[PDB]
């Protein structure tokens, strides 16, 4: 019950629509289900925080999966979950490590809401979860809720450098000297740069930027709460550099 049916539906309702690729796969019974593996996520904190967490989890989730235009039917904002996989599969995602080999003739490009990618993030995944994700990545793109489980576990999972986006939104990080003379002061524009900073942050204005934002204002105005501190990362350095 941390979100219910009719919410659901209101905030992702083009997604079936019949130019959406991903037409049928996304449903509200698979993100329940999916929920119930990380009981932390969307109840920790004050009510406030719990609806900021939904609501900035579905915000970055529906831009990486997106359909919308600028004259779209209900603005741009409805358009989130049409997509399920990454357009350009040509490029194998491989990083060798002994931790996380590859496996031969398979392919870690993005794949679910989060589009996870690269074979160390298949890997950690698989393991925590007790999933064979690095030999059978295609299960993230298959399986109604291992596509929700594996976003999830991306949110609520730290890694060093970078905290992790739940941690963020909670209020649970307390960013180092270092952070602070970089431009990263805790907010929604630190959670873009986790996710995608070395390509989207850090350089001024940024379409795929703006379009984050976007979602994420409509989620919390439907849910009546305030947005916070620090929403773009326009000026933030990327962690990892
Ligand atoms: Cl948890």
């Amino acid at each position: 019950s941390i979100i219910s049916r009719s919410t659901f539906e209101e905030m992702l309702k083009h997604r079936n629509d019949a130019a959406c690729p991903a037409k049928g796969f996304y449903t509200y019974d698979a993100f329940i289900s999916a929920a119930k593996a990380f009981p932390a996520f969307g109840t920790t904190g004050d009510v406030d925080t719990c609806k900021r967490e939904i609501a900035a989890f579905f915000g970055q989730t529906s831009h990486a999966t997106t359909g919308g235009w600028p004259t779209a039917p209900d603005g741009p904002y409805a358009w989130g979950y049409c997509y399920k996989e990454e357009l350009n599969q040509a490029s194998s995602y491989c990083s060798p490590s002994p931790a996380y080999p590859c496996a031969p003739g398979k392919k870690y490009y993005g794949r679910g809401p989060i589009q996870l990618s690269w074979n160390y993030n298949y890997g950690q995944c698989g393991q925590a979860l007790g999933l064979d994700l690095l030999n059978n990545p295609d299960l993230v793109a298959t399986d109604r809720v291992i596509s929700f489980k594996a976003a999830i576990w991306f949110w609520m999972t730290p890694q060093f450098p970078k905290p992790s986006c739940h941690d963020v939104i909670t209020g649970q990080w307390s960013p180092t000297g270092h952070d602070i003379s970089a431009g990263r002061a805790p907010g929604y524009g630190v959670i873009t740069n986790i996710i995608n900073g070395g390509l989207e942050c850090g350089r001024g204005w940024d379409a795929r930027v703006e379009d984050r934002i976007g979602f994420y204002k409509r989620y919390c105005d439907m849910f009546a709460v305030g947005y916070g501190s620090n929403l773009d990362c326009y000026n933030q350095t990327p962690f990892g550099l």
